[PDB]
């Protein structure tokens, strides 16, 4: 149903909220929820762990079947699979892990995948243990994504930092 509420409008197509992406998916019933994935779709930590646990492991079982038959994703790439109980579809997107020296230019490739979907619920890419500067990740989203993206950032201090920087 895509019923998003409580978001700040940053640009004509980019919105942000201090919220847990799992609770937003349960409330909003989005067509697409984005997962902050890794190349072998191992959903143990970060946003991926939160989304997988909220599907009671159904996302990991489906992801393992996909990897067995198709192999790993590329950094910057993506894959649409079921959204299970959280959304119609899950778009698994791999941003670069700059803590491991992956190419930060591939963060633009990662966000470019969102342009195939009219509206998405998403986390900020390459944050957490991937180590990209979060203000830079929001700027790449704003400059690359043309479709409607609703960003859920589940940390008040990071949300306030992002909003303050954007409004400068
Ligand atoms: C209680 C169950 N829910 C959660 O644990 C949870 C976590 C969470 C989240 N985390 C962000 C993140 C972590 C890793 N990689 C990223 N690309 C981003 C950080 C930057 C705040 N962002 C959005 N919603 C979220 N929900």
């Amino acid at each position: 149903v895509n019923s998003f509420s409580g978001y700040l409008k940053l640009t004509d197509n980019v919105y942000i909220k201090n919220a847990d992406i799992v609770e937003e998916a349960k409330k909003v019933k989005p067509t697409v929820v984005v997962n902050a994935a890794n190349v072998y779709l191992k959903h143990g930590g970060g946003v991926a762990g939160a989304l997988n646990k909220a599907t009671n492991n159904a996302m990991q079982v489906e992801s393992d079947d996909y990897i067995a038959t198709n192999g790993p994703l590329k950094v910057g790439g993506s894959c649409v699979l079921s959204g299970h109980n959280l959304a119609k579809h899950c778009l698994h997107v791999v941003g670069p892990n700059v803590n491991k020296g992956e190419d930060i230019q591939l963060l633009k490739s990662a966000y470019e995948n969102f342009n195939q979907h009219e509206v998405l619920l998403a986390p900020l890419l390459s944050a957490g243990i991937f180590g990209a500067d979060p203000i830079h990740s929001l700027r790449v989203c704003v400059d690359t994504v043309r479709t409607n993206v609703y960003l859920a950032v589940f940390d008040k201090n990071l949300y306030d930092k992002l909003v303050s920087s954007f409004l400068e």
